[PDB]
């Protein structure tokens, strides 16, 4: 036992160990477990991070104090400690001799110790059944639910002895609880201020993004690096003074490369670089001096941290002990005087701490959760107004014509971030009509662009593969039999791999109506669940839907005919095709239109934009009359696609003539081409 | 204590360590992990040879400096001693012994010595683990990805003692900064001098060609090798000197012959001998002289090379203790004279050096490049255009015949290598019609063996097999549940194995229009979703699609009659069956014509090659008559298939009585073979 064991309460002892804060439920739920006849031994389940040992350690400060139940006074935890079992030899056979000495051992201790056991499932158990039925062994182990459950969850020792106690991770104000119990200690850590706002937003948004891991722990250590990349900005010189620093130390050493002149009569006329020296030399000794300021009440602050630390290491050794004339002549003595010249030194730093920054800003916090997840902070919590304002400005980038669209569709986004909706259903379910690459490939990728930052985050699925009654297994998910049955169908492995994106659907009308019902259902829902077995939400996408029935309806429908026809006819080849319930699960029904002239001619412009950008890359400009755009304009246009042969038109009348003739040498980098025309097409002369 | 331990500030203190370039970001964020209290431990994480160890003895450098953060001052960094362990550990147990007792006083520490581990997956250690849990050291630790992976993953106390740092292998301009740095030490060592071009040049080809390595390391050992090589030039005795001293000692053992003389008309004319001693002795005399006067001379420049390193090692301890009249003396003073009368030395050189070379230059590493792959200089001296050039010659070098498409197609790669077009296309998007075995896979194993230097970057795809809604499921994959998607899409499997590929399709209009639209997408974007649904990049690739309904009039139009009208009839027939969006995608409409009759015969004779190799193994040799070559040239061949049946048609004509005339005994080895003509068969004559 003095080689397998750490005593906790001991450490607990020395105060050596944090306290636990919260959780107290959880406490003397354990302590209710504690106490029982058979199953001696528990077992804590909960994820990493979660305070579990802490649960134990602080359960053995409720022990120290005396403040668990009487009978469980006079037992001392002492865990079992990670490798000093088995521990690290050559042979096998001494695992086997240690766990018979231990079992001695606390044999003979009588139940006096009471044994904590990190990470049951790795810790084989052959002597351990016995002692554990017997009772006579009071252990106390702990492990995850999964890893007890592929470990196993099955076997009759693990199901017969033990009894399984589960926690929950904290709430967002729970783990506030949790910050402002240990902060003290991080602040003797880190010699640093900290702002709620910091905490609060670190937890609320740590809470909100942070799927993968739980609270508290990614609160921890945010705070905890956050602080220490602050510790290591603070106690570094001012960068003011390393800016002034480096050509101070290239004045004070080029002094000494200048104190033994050559020439003391041709180069004495460099004293006016030594009069620049004792400049440099007063000014320097003032920035620095104004730092050891800094330094004194820096110094200060942190002394009056540390013995406010004493007198609460003192306070609360006077509560063990129980002495409490010693309690009222601490708290009475110490404790408000170091709060007021704390008051005075605070005030102080709030007087002349301009250059650096003990206190800590949620903005940090923001900085560092950036570095993590690659999201800017900004794009949370800019001035809201601003983006979700030029948002139209935004679109009309890259997205010409099309007022409506924008403003329906954009409207919609904005009572998203609103929050107004219904959490219970897709973030955007919106029905498109018109032509292909006039726009629709550049809404998807535009919008996505805007809120999810890339134009990664569009799924393409066509439905004009998805004829047969099979389809639904197709992009679902397969019957058994089948590695779909793992797989699933396309929809749920791009939810499941982008969380947050944008579904874009193209032709949808060539479905059969099995498709359309649980279409209904992520209507309905914002969540389907797979072959797989799992439920997918869609709160954090928008489902994009083009069906391409009214389309040859849709080209000539806007503008100059009446939305009531095509809605008429085509809503009632919904009604042929769905139910219009599934119009009223979706939100709205928008309508494109092709492209006036000068719409065609401008992204014909931004279209060679790209190739002023690859002629930028060589040393060229293109000057083009409005006679070849005319020839860009009506080759690069057809009533059917829109937009779709002007890479065509562009590249066959442009780009093979052209980068023909930088293969014969002809063009000359740094010469400006203009594309005049030819006899009736473009031709390029430098 | 003294024994058990290495520290590394000391040697960086006495310059023991290396001098560092350019890595300061994760080493900011390595100390911003050092600063926390819990999970402070940091893994460095990253390929051997990237630059860990570099990045530890360079923080140790700014240690040594104090160039560190104040939040560091002072801390001690001391390396591991695994030697002093063993030292004197003359039974097992005791080996744990000094291992724990050293843990022991490390213990008392405290933090103030932090230790490093390279190596962490390999370090017992199970005791190591507590004194972590109490913190009473300090450690940094650097291992692989996998094997943290396997290592820390598990252990769910280990995770919450370490944390991830990652370096990356750096850019290739900081790696020649690297060699900017200790070029000093490698110079200075290495005796030589060395161009910086050789640095350049020598990061551009170890990059390009040795990825298995990593930076900076491959470099390190070019220069190292290859200017200690050029030290081993400088070593070894000149050429003329021994050529000569083999004459002179040829001269010597037959002079002493004729020395030793016997004869008199014949050892009586020895004199000539001897006045050629005279001569060859005077002149490797002198040659020998003037190999002592450059080794006078290099030895001079390399004494002053040790003198201004002393004046660089004084200077630099000068600047750590501020000694400073040693700094006015020797910054005014050596250095400037030293590279005085060294520019003197290296003048010098630049006059006198006519024998030996010194300066290490870029043939130099060519070689030695050339000496570890075996790739020729040759090789690396080839620029883009040498083999955009060489691609007509050196592919009618293999392909003879089918000139249209050896340099149509030449000229087309050279665009699309070039840049004419949008780079998000395919490098060869054609058709190239013809028969089986007329020149098809030939010119692909051609070109892949030109541009990619092996055969190998080949798949061919069978149009008029994919008629079906597997067709799709079989080229590119099929859904997941669903057969053939365990082979996936064999396109997908070699493309995904090999991205620099050549894509046979064949006989284009027996399929599907489905796989003219899914062939549409591919000629587009330079990519397409499989049937798993992911990208699958095109634009490093070129495709290739016959079709087989120009069959007869391909290889009628194949020997005399123009190729061009293959071409345009084909554009008239293949226009017809098909849409003109593909027949734009498609940059040149080739054919590949059957060959000529004499070149039919080149290709008779090349698999004859083979044959007539194992005839002359043995001894024998076959004459061909030109009619007997003519009559295989009208019976092998197949209006239908090309020469595919003459193969066949030479074994199984000629080959199975010849094996029964030279296994005969009939027909004698050692002796000439004709095909001389008895009768309408073919019959060999001895
Ligand atoms: N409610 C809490 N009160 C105090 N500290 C907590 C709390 N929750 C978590 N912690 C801290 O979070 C860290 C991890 O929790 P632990 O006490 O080690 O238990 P754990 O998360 O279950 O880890 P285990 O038990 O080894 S799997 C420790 O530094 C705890 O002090
Ligand atoms: N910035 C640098 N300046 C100078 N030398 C460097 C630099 N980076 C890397 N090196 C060299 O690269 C060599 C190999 O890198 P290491 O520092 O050993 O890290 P490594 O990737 O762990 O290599 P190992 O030890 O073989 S696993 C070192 O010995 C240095 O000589
Ligand atoms: N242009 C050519 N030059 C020389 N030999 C050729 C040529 N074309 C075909 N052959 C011969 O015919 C054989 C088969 O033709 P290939 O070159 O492979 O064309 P093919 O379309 O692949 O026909 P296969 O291989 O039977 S499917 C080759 O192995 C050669 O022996």
């Amino acid at each position: 036992l003095k080689k397998y064991t750490i005593d906790l309460t001991e450490r607990a002892e020395q105060g050596k160990l944090d306290p636990v804060i919260g959780r107290d439920e959880e406490i003397r739920r354990t302590i209710q477990v504690l106490q029982r006849r058979t199953k001696n031994n528990p077992v804590l389940i909960g994820e990493p991070g979660v305070g579990k040992t802490a649960i134990v350690e602080g359960l053995a400060q409720r022990i120290i104090n005396g403040e668990v139940p009487e009978g469980l006074k006079g037992r001392r935890v002492l865990a079992l400690d990670m490798g000093a079992l088995v521990a690290g030899a050559k042979y096998r056979g001494e695992f086997e001799e240690r766990l018979k000495g231990v079992l001695n051992d606390l044999a003979k201790q009588e139940g006096n110790v009471i044994l904590f056991i990190d990470a049951l499932h790795t810790m084989a158990g052959n002597m351990l059944k016995p002692a554990l039925a017997r009772g006579e062994l009071h252990c106390v182990g702990a492990t995850t639910l999964d890893e007890y459950r592929q470990y196993i969850e099955k076997d009759a020792a693990l199901e017969r002895r033990f009894q399984k106690v589960f926690v929950a991770e904290p709430s967002v104000e729970d783990t506030i609880a949790i910050l402002r119990g240990l902060k003290e200690r991080y602040e003797l850590h880190h010699h640093v201020q900290i702002t709620d706002p910091a905490i609060v937003a670190a937890a609320t948004l740590s809470h909100r993004y942070i799927a993968d891991r739980q609270l508290p722990d990614k609160a921890i250590d945010l705070i905890d690096e956050a602080a220490s990349s602050i510790r290591m900005q603070i106690d570094s010189k001012p960068e003011e003074l390393d800016r002034l620093d480096r050509r101070i130390i290239q004045l004070k050493l080029e002094q000494q490369a200048l104190m033994k002149e050559s020439d003391e009569a041709s180069k004495k006329r460099l004293d006016m670089l030594n009069e620049e020296l004792s400049d440099k030399e007063r000014q320097y000794s003032e920035l620095e001096e104004e730092w050891k300021a800094e330094k004194a009440s820096l110094s200060g602050t942190q002394t009056i941290k540390a013995e406010l630390e004493q007198a609460k290491i003192a306070i609360e050794q006077a509560r063990r002990v129980g002495d409490l004339a010693r309690m009222s002549e601490l708290q009475y003595g110490k404790i408000p005087e170091l709060e007021k010249q704390l008051e005075a030194a605070t005030q102080l730093e709030g007087k002349t701490m301009r250059l650096l920054r003990n206190k800590v800003t949620d903005a940090e916090i923001a900085e560092v959760l950036a570095r993590w997840t690659g999201i800017p902070v900004s794009r949370m919590m800019e001035s809201e107004r601003e983006k979700l304002l030029r948002m139209e400005q935004e679109l009309h980038h890259r997205v010409i014509g099309q007022n409506e669209a924008v403003d329906a569709v954009s409207n919609a986004i904005r009572r998203s971030r609103a929050g107004l909706a219904d959490p219970n259903r897709p973030i955007g379910s919106f029905l498109f009509l018109g032509p292909t690459g006039v726009g629709k490939t550049e809404l998807c990728k535009a919008l996505a662009n805007f809120m999810f930052d890339s134009d990664e985050a569009m799924v393409r699925i066509d439905m004009s593969e998805f004829m047969e009654k099979h389809s639904v297994s197709r992009l679902v998910g397969a019957p058994p039999g089948y590695v779909g049955y793992e797989e699933g169908g396309y929809l749920t492995e791009a939810v499941r791999r982008r969380p947050y994106s944008v579904i874009l659907l193209d032709a949808v009308e060539k479905a059969h109506p099995d498709v359309f019902n649980i279409l209904l259902q992520v209507l309905d829902d914002g969540r389907l669940t797979d072959g797989q077995g799992r439920t997918v939400d869609f709160r954090n996408t928008v489902v994009i839907m083009t069906s391409n029935l009214g389309v040859r309806e849709t080209e000539r429908k806007s503008i100059g005919l009446i939305h009531q026809d095509n809605s008429t006819d085509a809503m009632e080849e919904i009604k042929k095709i769905f139910r219009p319930e599934f119009i009223n699960r979706i939100d709205e029904v928008v309508v494109f239109h092709p492209l006036g002239e000068q719409h065609i001619a401008s992204i014909a412009q931004i279209q060679l934009k790209r190739l002023y950008k690859r002629l930028e890359e060589r040393g060229y400009e293109i000057h083009i009359s409005d006679e070849a755009l005319k020839l860009l304009s009506e080759n690069g246009y057809d009533p059917v696609y829109g937009a779709r042969p002007l890479k065509r038109a562009i590249q066959q009348q442009i780009e093979n003539p052209l980068a023909q003739q930088i293969l014969s040498g002809e063009l000359v980098p740094g010469k400006v081409i203009r594309l005049e025309v030819n006899e009736d097409r473009i031709v390029a002369v430098q």
